[PDB]
């Protein structure tokens, strides 16, 4: 099945997943130069002070930090979007180096890692039905630079120890996502796809520009992570990171000057 190795990487996935190849995929090179300053977008509205995490997951590919979606608890709107967005979980992407991991790039730089917040579209439903439609996700992605700790992020990283391997999790109540946010919250935003099989292209993508630090100790214990199963061979969870994609007929929008 499809991963982040030589035999089953991203140049594979077109194969079980032929949209891997098609008009609007994800993730892109942002170039800063080329963007365009958007006076009629919005601000976006992060409302994540009802959030009620669950659990958190070791799917194989990442570890997702799972809420609760059965009522508008944590919701993004705003900026771009029309209608109102729930948080169903976010997840990261990281490197095997300092120098790589990220999946959007900003002109042709790799962060560390990225964070994805991933919220589904209100007016289908559910998450199953929304990733059918070409309006019905919203990711909010954020870089994440090595240097100082994020304070936020500590309580994740101390859980991982819990969930190995594929397959493990582990309750994650109380969880609260507003410690992963920097400072502002202007952004590029542009129409694309999830960045893992089936690589829908629902996605509205709303990339900030400031990163968030994490310490290196903290980005060292994402990377002692599995991708393999408990007992399986060990296989260390880094590099789990889909490259840029064509633009094609695109144009990214800014949200400042």
């Amino acid at each position: 099945h499809w991963g982040y190795g030589k035999h089953n990487g991203p140049e594979h996935w077109h194969k079980d997943f032929p949209i891997a190849k098609g008009e609007r995929q994800s993730p892109v090179d942002i170039d800063t130069h080329t963007a365009k300053y958007d006076p009629s977008l919005k601000p976006l509205s992060v409302s994540y002070d009802q959030a009620t995490s669950l659990r958190i997951l070791n799917n194989g590919h990442a570890f997702n930090v799972e809420f609760d979606d059965s009522q508008d608890k944590a919701v993004l709107k705003g900026g771009p979007l029309d209608g109102t967005y729930r948080l169903i979980q976010f997840h990261f992407h990281w490197g095997s180096l300092d120098g790589q991991g990220s999946e959007h790039t900003v002109d042709k730089k790799k962060y560390a890692a990225e964070l994805h917040l991933v919220h589904w579209n209100t007016k289908y439903g559910d998450f199953g039905k929304a990733v059918q439609q070409p309006d019905g996700l919203a990711v909010l992605g954020i870089f994440l630079k090595v240097g100082s700790a994020k304070p936020g992020l500590q309580k994740v990283v101390d859980v991982l120890d819990s969930i190995k391997t594929k397959g493990k999790s582990a309750d994650f109540t109380n969880f609260d996502p507003r410690g992963l946010l920097p400072e502002s919250l202007d952004y590029w935003t542009y129409p694309g796809s999830l960045t893992t099989p089936p690589l829908l292209e629902c996605v509205t993508w709303i990339v900030l520009k400031e990163p968030i630090s994490v310490s290196s100790e903290q980005v060292l214990k994402f990377r002692k992570l599995n991708f393999n199963g408990e007992g399986e061979p060990e296989e260390l969870m880094v590099d789990n990171w889909r490259p840029a994609q064509p633009l094609k007929n695109r144009q990214i929008k800014a949200s400042f000057k």
